[PDB]
């Protein structure tokens, strides 16, 4: 895989529109691309 550490990125509320970067505790982060990029 994904990106980088993290409980396995793009799952459930996650998977999309980001509802922070809270929600990337991995390299990736809530970006305005609508996820954690």
């Amino acid at each position: 895989x994904g990106c980088i550490l993290n409980g396995r990125t793009d799952l459930g509320t996650l998977l999309f529109r980001c509802r922070r970067d809270s929600d990337c505790p991995g390299a990736c982060i809530c970006r305005g691309n609508g996820y954690c990029g």
